[PDB]
């Protein structure tokens, strides 16, 4: 459940936080709307685990494995078992056009997987974009009654390190690894005013990656519904956003500020970007 | 109201947040449980004002003016008019044993004041401690119907700079100005195991000041009720905590982590502690 009130922790022994000696001095760790930006060194996972376990938190994880991308499922799921929300209840939701191709993966206690059969669109743009419609639809059918939070990610990825309850919050986006150091004018937002995803050059906080977002079920339902609706308006007007669902996600999170932002530790591509000093951990990374 | 969902902001023009060049490098701006610590330079008040105004947020502000402390009310209230939550709905609650002694203070639009007549305890220790019972009682009687958030402060104070919606959150405490740079062994927690407020030398995040705490009405009701009950247990056991209600506030916020923590900008004594470089603003300060 998502508790109505603050929970009561047991006695715990850990290092005193140091008001005058912040660990991360190299990166911004809070947004201008006072949302934490989650980097290694900003959180004590023992405190956060207690808080979330005391609420018997269930996390749903959606992933789309359409056409040849079913190949990615085995590593994705096996690494999620090692690194994603270990100790908490997890419900995996695998959307696929090939239920029989979902690999048999052994799950730890309190963890379950459901296979959702869906349509395979012809164009990769449509496969990517239609995820918003499909997640939104399933928030109603399944997720609202089954999980507390939803985490929505790309499948061509593996977990290499801890991804845990530090990410959970009503609404979150993740800094795209290609743009975390970039100026807003360089962000590849949709720039045509004819598109619902339009963001002009003097607006923008961050460029969020389409491959990792989430929040409470109700906030994810609202976001995915809104993005789908915007995409449908664009389609009726004969326009397709430059970065598809990611463009609409960015317009959405611009106007609806996320309550946490994840650092690129949570969405990385080591082949393209290496391992910069600013990344103390690489947690969720692209597979070739 | 307190909105159920994230609100939608209009287009806004402001400086881009800089992921790789944080403004505050001299202080901790997030706790290990990912609560913001509120300092000047961490927030854009225009964004926050929009978010809170779109929810028609009403803020209650409680102050006790018992016996001779009625003398502090004029300056407290006149300065609150200049600096506290300007632009938002405010409801002042003045708890006093002398209703006729409450000074006439002209209020801005959307701001009102209620005088709550209460008993004056003989011992100043009880006057201070009984605030918890009294706040809790009125949460049920008045506050739940009248305001969205409660801010509970000492009256022997004046506002000198902005105190606004950046502080609002389900539950907050404020860093006591005498200890923000101190080690937890130097915190003046209650150290006797016999007391409900007991905190041993190897525990504690911060030393919070009893003169400024708050949160949603429901969380403040729970905190004040719990602190009152703990004080009543101590009383039955023949014990009185070293710093009274503040000792119990500290025990409560140790086990129920606040969702924001305010820096000592929000609780300062300039005569006693001067004006360290780390304080860019002095917002709410002691009166001689
Ligand atoms: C690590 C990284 O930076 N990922 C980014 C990067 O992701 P990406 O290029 O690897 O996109 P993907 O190939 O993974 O497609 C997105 C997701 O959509 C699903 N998908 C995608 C596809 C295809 C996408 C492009 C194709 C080329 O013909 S096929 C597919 O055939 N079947 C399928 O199930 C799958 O879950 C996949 O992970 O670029 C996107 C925008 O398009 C985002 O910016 C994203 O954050
Ligand atoms: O003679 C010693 C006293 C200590 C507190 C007293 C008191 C406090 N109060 C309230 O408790 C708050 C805390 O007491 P304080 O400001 O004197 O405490 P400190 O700032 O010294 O910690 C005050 O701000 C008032 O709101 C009163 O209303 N009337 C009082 O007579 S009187
Ligand atoms: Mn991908
Ligand atoms: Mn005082």
């Amino acid at each position: 459940a998502i508790g109505e009130f603050m929970v009561s922790l047991p006695r715990m022994v850990y290092p005193q936080p140091k008001v005058l000696t912040p660990c991360r001095k190299d990166v911004l760790v809070v947004t201008p709307w006072l949302a934490p930006i989650v980097w290694e060194g900003t959180f004590n996972i023992d405190i956060l685990n207690e808080q979330f376990r005391l609420q018997n938190t269930t996390i749903g994880l959606t992933v789309f494995a359409i056409k040849k991308y079913v190949a990615f499922l085995k590593l994705f799921l096996e690494t999620a078992e090692k690194h994603f929300m270990v100790g908490h209840r997890v419900h995996y939701y695998v959307f696929t056009d090939q239920p029989a191709a979902v690999p048999r993966v052994t799950l730890g206690t309190g963890r379950q997987l459901s296979v959702l059969e869906v349509r395979a669109y012809k164009r990769w743009q449509d496969v990517s974009m239609r995820r918003m419609e499909m997640i939104s639809d399933f928030c109603e059918r399944r997720f609202l009654s089954e999980v507390d939070y939803l985490v929505c990610v790309d499948v061509d990825m593996e977990f290499r390190d801890h991804v845990g309850v530090e990410i959970l919050t009503p609404l979150f986006g993740t800094l795209h690894p290609g743009f975390y150091g970039s100026s807003r004018e360089a962000f590849t937002y949709e720039r045509r005013p004819q598109s619902q995803a339009y963001i002009p050059k003097d607006e923008g906080d961050f460029y969020y990656g389409g491959a990792f977002f989430g929040g409470s079920v109700q906030e994810v339902q609202r976001l995915t519904r809104a993005c789908h609706q915007a995409m449908m308006v664009d389609q009726a007007n004969g326009i397709e956003a430059v970065w598809h669902d990611e463009s609409h996600l960015n317009k959405y999170l611009l106007r609806h500020k996320p309550t946490k932002v994840l650092s690129p530790e949570y969405l990385w591509d080591q082949q393209l970007l290496g391992w910069p000093a600013v990344l103390r951990k690489l947690r969720f990374t692209a597979v070739p």
